[PDB]
């Protein structure tokens, strides 16, 4: 979770 | 991956 990839910014989940 | 929780900086592998 939280940035790059997963539940947060950028890949999978949430932000971009 | 990346930063955060998992694999890169903060929790679980890799930095912090």
């Amino acid at each position: 979770v939280g940035a790059x990839a997963x539940v947060x910014w950028x890949w999978x989940w949430x932000g971009x």
